[PDB]
């Protein structure tokens, strides 16, 4: 279970372009979602993004699962500053 480091993965969701750059940072349109803090296997935690209320800054958990290509699958608001994003990648398979 790996994810391709250095690559930009971007996908439009809800009208906004989600962009995840592996081992760097994530953006939603132009908003800084989160910076990569820690990741295990194929599940990546990004936090300390752009300031939001009721949270310190944005954050998201990306779960990169088995897929054919590195694509953003879904982004669901977990709390408000934190979102659960599902992704797929061939390297996240086995």
């Amino acid at each position: 279970y790996r994810a391709i480091k250095g690559m930009e993965t971007k996908r439009e969701i809800g009208g906004y372009t989600y962009k995840v750059v592996f081992y760097e940072n994530v953006f939603q349109d132009s908003i800084l979602l989160g910076n990569f803090a820690s990741q295990e296997g194929n599940v990546l935690k990004y936090e300390n993004g752009q300031s939001c209320w009721n949270g310190p800054h944005r954050s998201a958990i990306v779960t990169v699962e088995c897929g054919v290509e590195n694509e953003i699958v879904s982004v669901l608001e977990a709390q408000k500053c934190e979102y659960l994003i599902k992704m797929k990648s061939p390297a996240a398979c086995s």
